[PDB]
């Protein structure tokens, strides 16, 4: 009655499974890693993610957010760290009290976990999918111990993350079209013990960033006050500068901590063990993935970082996959079959994963500047007077994709209106003052509706 496999018991595949199961549907969830809710001695490396008005209203929808917030950070604002100033607290949004949630990844995984469980779902963990059989509608999983298993499926779920299995299986049932467009930094995972963010005074309730042009750092905290660490770094060194820092550079320990030192001198105190943390956590990959379609007849769709992996510099990666899974679940309880189902989750999601690819693309240089010319300041100064004046029509793009609920590719298009209309009022002008904002405000009234 109604039954359905999904691939990856991550974010998207968990609360999927949740909804569905919710509704009365057989769910089976395979998930190649360990139950994390297995208590060990072991210490969860934090992973910690932002957490948006998005992905909080997704949770809302399936009676979990009460719980996931319970076990997060608020972050109230943006603390910049940069040399010649003391750190510089940007509180967020307009009433400086709209707020961004820390939440260690593993810890949101338990929740969703349990949430899918209370709702009847099957999981089963330490299985990876392998391949699919389309015509057979079979999956293949193995374990690298226990072996190897063939399993049947009605409708298949890939939420298998950014290197998806189902994905991979897919290309052959259908062109998916896919276009990788690579991305020149990799990442690296890093940590802040409670001792030293401490000792440093480093502020626990905001998100912290260290601007640095074509590398970055930023830090999330815990509960434990620990903060967790990612720096953006070129794999590679470029053409146009063949000695810039990168990676490959960084040989060692001793490298990366002389690159800290000098680059990052009010970080690096901090980073108790960079040298370690450096040689044993593996270097990220990034990039953006694009598809065409995501789903094969009636028989199988993708979601989250498995139909669009996007570049993390929005932190909405995650607060994508949950809002896909709420969508996905309501087009497969309204429909005239499954086929119609997955094409009009796929119409309604697709355009929505394809701004947020864009805008997470082009916020790497909001960040990672700090270096802006005057144009560009004057554009902010004007877009800050604009949105006091018209808080109802001019809304920045952050705020649009950060604080509300509006789709994504609304949110894009709006920015796209502002961002024309603050270039040309700010264009062959040195300052503010030159500037006619009575001129200007008309252009937004014009412009831009109410939402
Ligand atoms: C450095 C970095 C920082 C980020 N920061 C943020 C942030 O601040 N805010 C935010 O919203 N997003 C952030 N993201 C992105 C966010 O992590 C992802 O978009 C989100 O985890 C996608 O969720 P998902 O369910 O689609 O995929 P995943 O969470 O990756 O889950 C897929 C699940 O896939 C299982 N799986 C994979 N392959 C198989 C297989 N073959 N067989 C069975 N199971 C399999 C995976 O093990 C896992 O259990 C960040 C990403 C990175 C890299
Ligand atoms: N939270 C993050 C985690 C990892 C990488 C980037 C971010 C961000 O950039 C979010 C922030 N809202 C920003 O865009 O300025």
């Amino acid at each position: 009655a109604r039954q359905v496999t999904i691939i990856g018991a991550g974010l998207a595949g968990t609360l999927v499974a949740r909804l569905l199961a919710r509704n009365g549907w057989q769910v089976n969830l395979f998930e190649r890693r360990p139950d994390p809710r297995i208590e060990t001695g072991a210490r969860g490396r934090s992973i910690n993610l932002a957490l948006a008005e998005r992905g909080a209203h997704a949770l809302r929808l399936a009676g979990l957010e009460r719980e996931v917030l319970a076990e997060a950070v608020m972050m109230r604002g943006r603390m910049v760290h940069v040399p010649g100033t003391p750190p510089n607290l940007q509180p967020y949004g307009r009433d400086d009290s709209e707020v961004i949630w820390s939440i260690n990844r593993d810890r949101l995984n338990r929740i969703l976990l349990d949430g899918a469980e209370a709702a009847g779902a099957s999981i089963h963990f330490n299985l990876g999918l392998d391949s699919v059989d389309f015509a057979r509608q079979r999956l293949t999983l193995s374990n690298v111990s226990g072996e190897r298993l063939e399993k049947r499926f009605h409708l298949l779920i890939g939420a298998d993350g950014c290197n998806s299995a189902v994905r991979q299986a897919m290309a052959s049932v259908v062109d998916l079209g896919e276009h990788l467009e690579t991305q020149p930094h990799g990442y690296k995972e890093l940590q802040i013990t409670p001792e030293a963010s401490a000792q440093f005074n480093l502020e626990p309730n905001a998100l912290h960033i260290w601007p640095h042009g074509d590398y970055m750092c930023i830090a999330l905290p815990n509960l434990d006050r620990s903060f967790t660490v990612t720096l953006f770094l070129h794999h590679q060194s470029p053409a146009a500068q063949p000695a810039s820092p990168c990676f490959a550079q960084l040989v060692d320990g001793h490298a990366a901590r002389r690159f800290f030192q000098r680059q990052f001198p009010d970080l690096s105190p901090m980073l108790d063990s960079l040298e370690q943390d450096f040689e044993h956590h593996p270097t990220g990959k990034l990039a953006t993935l694009r598809l065409t379609t995501w789903h094969v007849g009636g028989q199988a769709v993708l979601l989250g970082d498995a139909a669009h992996p996007m570049v993390p510099f929005h932190g909405q990666g995650m607060n994508c996959a949950l809002e896909d899974a709420v969508a996905l679940a309501e087009h497969l309880q309204s429909a005239a079959d499954n086929a119609s189902a997955l094409a009009a989750f796929t119409a309604q999601r697709q355009p929505d994963a394809l701004a947020i690819q864009a805008m997470a693309l082009e916020n790497y240089v909001e960040m990672s500047s700090k270096v802006a010319s005057p144009t560009y300041l004057l554009e902010r100064e004007l877009g800050q007077i604009m949105a006091q004046r018209q808080p109802t029509r001019f809304i920045p793009r952050y705020s649009m994709v950060t604080f509300s609920r509006l789709p994504y590719a609304q949110a894009m298009a709006r920015g796209q209106i502002q961002e024309q209309l603050l270039k040309f009022a700010v264009a062959n002008h040195s300052d503010l003052t030159s500037i006619n904002l009575d001129a200007v405000e008309h252009e937004v009234t014009r412009c831009l509706p109410p939402l």
